[PDB]
């Protein structure tokens, strides 16, 4: 239908958008129409819920009444507040996925993580000694292991003056945090403050509760996420170019079709491993299926996309659609971003959806709990749970759409940096000549409020013919894949300058960096640019956009991208319209404060101008043209 | 006048109520009055703002409709997070408090504290001992202390199995906490993991949200509350029974007011030392003041009062009421609890409003920061400020209403126990027999939808009068001072039995045992019981209430002592009752997994009978006959 071809610009949404109508099942699409309009005040940010004094809303009233909270709170506050409290909600949700890393860096460690191993023990070593591990060249690796989880738990701690990481920042951009007070000194310990300061009566100025939130929003994008990046490589394997490919097509109806969802690749690489030995292979096989088939929804997705090459089935807004193709045996979850309208699609059919974090649990969900101790037996246990339900799906319903779109995955530093040479030199030569003009992280979701991926494609479409090179991280993985921008023959969709680049390296025009916490391998490449030309990140032709956002998390990503100096484009304005003192230090004030500020504009192309020209003008102060 | 009448028992409040609306001040029931009606989703719990997917609401209608939020959470998961939000900004509130107490202890301990010392040499070693630093009894005092903050620090990290105080609960509990994975374990570390299970598509199960509030609020009362009182202790002395007044006569018309604010005695105990220099008492005769005058408001009164008996100007609902006495020449502000509309009563007069954490920033307030460093010279500018307000104050505007009254405080565990004889056996014999049947700690606020204080007092006077001993924390005990229930004479309104107890160690029948973070001292007497005995909390015949409560602290203090075995009656519910299925776990489920639960219950004679039917129980439960 008209209403159909309207939520989604691909294909194969359409098709299960149809397949859904017709089978009476209700998505994410269904529901936001049921929730517009929006309360007012709530889409605003003018109402406070903080204690029972209240509930508040700030209002105006001719009579001047409602224009404060009981506690006698202004819109300022209270919008800077709830604010501050969803950047801290974002950055909770990266610093509990490092610390679950380092707890299985330290069991490997201990030796207790049967099937988990040190897969990069270079990188470890590397990292280790960045960090101060005395001897981490020569001592056995798990010693090094245990003094870099030491290290990594210092920063969850409340001890430090700033984050172990930071030290890779410029100097001139660690001098403007301390005066700023903005430096960030533990990871929990910040949210931690975010919660006290929007406490009633403890922080009650707007200017000073945002910059805890960037304080906030710089320990998880230089501490959790940082952390968490780093961590997995060492544990999973640093990220190297590989082909795979994107999209609902996939799945497979030949065989059981496991789809891994949420965030840690400590669950979804055991489920990988699982499917992988002979006897589970063989159970399936006696089930009459040709194969397992493992693919990655959202940020666990990219995480294996990004080590092991799997194939990504779809972004956050695909992820009901998956269940409606009838061809899902088993959705495995660990946490952040699964709707738990999933559990209700999945009973619609044969899908069993298993839990495995005591973090992410469901009413109605298979628990099935994973830890370190257990991963391998328990894993083993969920994949012949997939299996099991594979024997029972029903034929009539299964429709799989749509043919794989090919893609190329893997863009670590470390890899990029090999395809240059092993130096950063033949890059900056092509910034400095104007072959690539700047860089620009597109990152973040999708939302129901945009025609789905829409504003992604369009985006990265736009940037990459400006002879700008675009680093897709997150939900924009999929949207990039799926428009054929993720291999090196893309080149030809590129201006004249970046085309012969990309050709020259054998690289595509948009470079897949990884899931949501590996935007944390943007900031370590501004940060190693910067400190290699002398200047700071604020100084960089750079830019950071998320089109299509809708999580807390997304919110802290841009947070800590403008704080760290890199301009920053919202599609979507945060529920901060209540106040315009607010909303002008995010749109205006930080510019001169940090070096960069927000942007909030849902026309791409517009969006595009705006990121080439704080682009141009970064070029100009370096002394460039174009 | 009915309509004043109807806000205050308080003759006080009645006056200073009626010098505002004759001046055209607004106080915080008139804001109250202008946010009547609340939202009707905000006060159920039924509307949620964690994403912009939303935001969403949630009705109850046949038809279905607005059933879930966009994600496809429902009432009951919208509800839980909600409140489990809440409780943790409570839970931030005591956590920093406590961090600030750690590194105060810190700066002493290598030198760098001007005025700050060690003055409880004997508690330091002894906790020291408890908690295990080695030869605590001989070696150095600096060298303890040093040791001890390494032990408070390793709290607020990531690697303990259970924060260090928990040891003080009997065996069974802890076993308890261990098996429902309510087990605090990292002060920080609960209030993040709460704040990431509360992001879209994490914790989606009300059960397990609820589960986990009980763990973030239990590293509240066993780790940031307790770790705060037992170091504020240290370095400030360990309260002893000393004697004092109440009330806004506090104030006097010939000195230099000082009121002290928020709920830090590092700030307090240095403004009041700055107040006895040779120097600054003359520049205040200079300028025609008989004296300088420290009065305390809300918790940081309550500290100076059980430390070094200064006299307490008022609770929470008195603050606003104390400027318009026309003689507050300053008010000296920490965090949490202070009103900002108190900003702008102050610059209705002559008066000062200083604030002095980076935390507690108010727009418009003189700024004058105090850390350890520098706390004896920026204290000192701070009393200089007030002093020079003074020389403004305009005497045609000054009405002190009312004549102080007397009261008794510092009844911390240590004092309790050295008025036993230094045992808890007395007081255990009087429970056996019967002369004593109980214990209830009155905790918590005020809030403007109770007239104030009528509720804190019935219940007070309801349960002495059922020989039910009270132990009152926080703004109750203003509301049981004024009252006149704090000395020892109010054993005659007590029953016999505890009148006949009171009299016999010369204590009143309701017991001061400090300020908010001091109910921390609550669970420790509780559990010294529980040892003493060889039975569990929830087996003693305790109880705990906050009649008139408004602030996500006293939520949290409420849940840690429901989630320790306590039963606790809240006057006013929380924001969810758009849940049945939260309501029901809260007042009834709770009782099956932690042994206690809540109670919601206005007429405070009828939670007087419901605590006493508690009370009745657990004493069935020891066997006891009497
Ligand atoms: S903190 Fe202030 S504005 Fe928020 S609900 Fe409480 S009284 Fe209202
Ligand atoms: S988390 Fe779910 S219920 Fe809450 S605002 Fe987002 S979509 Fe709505
Ligand atoms: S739902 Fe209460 S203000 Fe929006
Ligand atoms: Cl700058
Ligand atoms: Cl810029
Ligand atoms: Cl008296
Ligand atoms: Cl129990
Ligand atoms: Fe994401
Ligand atoms: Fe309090
Ligand atoms: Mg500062
Ligand atoms: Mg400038
Ligand atoms: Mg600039």
């Amino acid at each position: 239908s008209k209403t159909i071809r309207s939520r989604s610009i691909w294909d194969d949404a359409h098709a299960m958008l149809e397949k859904a109508k017709a089978e009476g099942i209700s998505t994410v699409w269904d529901r936001a129409a049921e929730q517009t309009p929006a309360c007012k005040f709530c889409e605003l940010g003018t109402t406070c819920r903080n204690c029972i004094m209240g509930p508040c809303r700030i209002a105006n009233r001719k009579d001047g009444k409602m224009r404060l909270g009981v506690c006698g709170a202004d819109a300022d506050v209270i919008v800077a507040r709830n604010f501050g409290r969803f950047i801290a909600g974002g950055a909770a949700g990266h610093s509990d996925h490092g610390r679950d890393l380092i707890e299985t860096l330290e069991a490997v460690a201990e030796g207790k993580a049967p099937g988990y191993t040190i897969r990069d023990v270079a990188k470890l070593r590397r990292i280790a000694a960045e960090l101060g591990v005395a001897d981490a060249a020569t001592r056995p690796a798990h010693d090094v292991a245990a003094d870099l989880v030491t290290i990594c738990y210092n920063d969850f701690g409340s001890r430090r003056n700033a984050l172990a990481f930071l030290a890779r920042a410029p100097q001139v951009r660690r001098d403007l945090w301390q005066r700023l007070g903005m430096t960030p000194r533990g990871v929990d310990r910040e949210i931690a403050e975010m919660m006290h300061r929007t406490h009633m009566g403890c922080d009650n100025d707007h200017t000073s509760l945002l910059v805890h939130a960037a304080r906030t929003a710089l320990a998880d994008g230089w501490g959790g996420s940082m952390i968490g990046t780093e961590l997995s490589d060492i544990l999973f394997g640093t990220p190297r170019p590989r082909q795979s490919t994107v999209n609902l097509g996939v799945l497979r109806k030949d065989a059981v079709n496991i789809l891994v969802h949420g965030h840690n690749p400590v669950v979804s690489e055991m489920i990988l491993a699982a499917t992988r030995e002979p006897a589970v292979r063989q159970a399936a096989q006696d089930a009459g299926a040709a194969d397992i088939n493992v693919a990655g929804l959202c940020c666990t997705g990219n995480e294996l996309l990004m080590r092991q090459g799997i194939p990504m089935a779809g972004n956050h807004l695909m992820t009901e659609l998956a269940i409606v193709t009838g061809a899902a045996d088993a959705i495995v979850a660990d946490y952040q971003c699964i709707m738990p309208s999933l559990v209700q699609i999945a009973a619609c059919y044969h899908t069993r959806f298993v839990t495995t974090s005591p973090k992410g649990r469901f009413t109605g969900a298979t628990h099935v709990e994973v830890h370190p101790h257990n991963a391998q037996e328990r894993c083993r246990e969920i994949v012949m749970l997939a299996i099991d339900a594979y024997t029972r799906r029903d034929p009539a319903r299964v429709d799989i759409p749509s043919q794989p779109v090919s893609i190329m995955s893997g863009f670590s530093n470390e890899a990029i940096l090999e395809a240059l040479g092993g130096t950063p030199k033949p890059l900056i030569d092509a910034v400095v000549a104007g072959q690539i003009r700047g860089f620009v992280g597109i990152v973040g979701c999708n939302n129901p409020k945009i025609r789905q991926d829409s504003a992604n494609v369009t985006l990265t479409r736009e940037l990459i013919r400006r002879d700008i090179m675009v680093l897709a991280t997150g939900c924009v993985t999929t949207a990039a894949g799926k428009a054929g921008l993720l291999v090196p023959e893309a080149a030809s969709k590129a201006g004249e300058g970046l085309a012969a680049v990309c050709r020259s390296l054998g690289v595509p025009p948009v470079l897949h960096m990884g899931s949501c916490v590996d935007n944390s391998r943007i900031l370590q490449l501004c940060a190693l640019l910067a400190t290699t030309l002398g200047v700071d990140i604020s100084d960089l032709p750079v830019g950071a956009s998320s089109p299509e956002w809708y999580s807390e998390k997304a919110a802290a990503i841009a947070m800590y991208a403008v704080a760290s100096g890199i301009p920053t484009h919202l599609g979507l304005p945060p529920n901060i319209l209540g106040s315009e003192n607010v909303t002008a230090m995010a749109l205006h004030g930080l510019q001169d404060v940090v070096g960069a500020a927000f942007m909030v504009e849902p026309d791409p192309v517009k969006a595009a101008d705006m990121l080439e020209a704080h682009i141009v003008a970064r070029r100009a102060r370096l002394g460039l043209t174009s």
